[PDB]
């Protein structure tokens, strides 16, 4: 019941989809550059607010923030998450749907906003176990945590 | 009798092909750049229908899925993936076929649907067995399970 797409840098000509409860929600593709309104497209921040506003529109039922960041979705009591991918159109580097399980400590959102926590699980390289960090911050810095339940 | 070839932006140029079963299928070059169709063109996502539409052209007996990704190759009871290369034109960098056996952690593909084990080999470097992994997700993560069979 939360969990978000960090946005980096959509170049040109590439349909970013969030698939969300199976339907194809916030569709856009960045246009092919012939240039002068396409170089200020290509950021992230633009299309931080522009993926935002048509999941505003389609389901609808819940609320969309967005800092420097991601794309925080959270959905009510009633709904939640499943089948949560989102498309890149380029290699992975793009945008990344990430979720409260990351598989390193090193695949871990930018800002992932204050009330917010992953489990960590282990990299299948070292004898470790499956420990927590909940981002905390007023300062940008993962921590590490209590168990959520 | 499963698995899967990531796509990673394909530049201007390159024939890709897929040789399952030694035939030449899924054969695409990545058009020449000049420009504004060629660069809505350069994506991975568009690719990844593009070549999964021949697929479902040539050997015809089996369905195939695409999520942000790779492309899904299952075949039915009969037949098997046997012979699976598919060529890149660029370097490895741009597309992998990509089994169930990786020969390191590292190297381990993005997605890989839900219901998809790899035989992680040992890379040679650590006094190390050979363990599963299974992607299992709902969360973007590679666990370690049991064996297949």
């Amino acid at each position: 019941q939360d969990g978000l797409i960090n946005v980096r840098g959509g170049q040109y000509g590439r349909e970013l989809i969030v698939h969300i409860n199976g339907k194809d929600v916030a569709k856009y593709k960045i246009p092919d550059g012939s240039q002068p309104e396409h170089v200020n497209n290509t950021d992230a921040q633009w299309l931080a607010e522009e993926l935002a506003k048509q999941m505003r529109t389609n389901l609808s039922d819940w609320t969309v923030n967005v800092g420097q960041g991601f794309i925080h979705v959270t959905a009510p009591s009633g709904q939640q998450i499943d089948s949560f991918t989102t498309k890149d159109g380029y290699a992975d580097q793009l945008i990344n749907p990430v979720t409260h399980y990351a598989q390193s400590f090193s695949k871990l959102p930018p800002n992932a906003p204050n009330g917010y926590m992953v489990k960590i699980v282990g990299d299948a390289s070292k004898s470790a176990d499956q420990y927590y960090v909940r981002y905390d911050a007023e300062r940008k810095v993962w921590t590490e945590t209590l168990g959520w339940n």
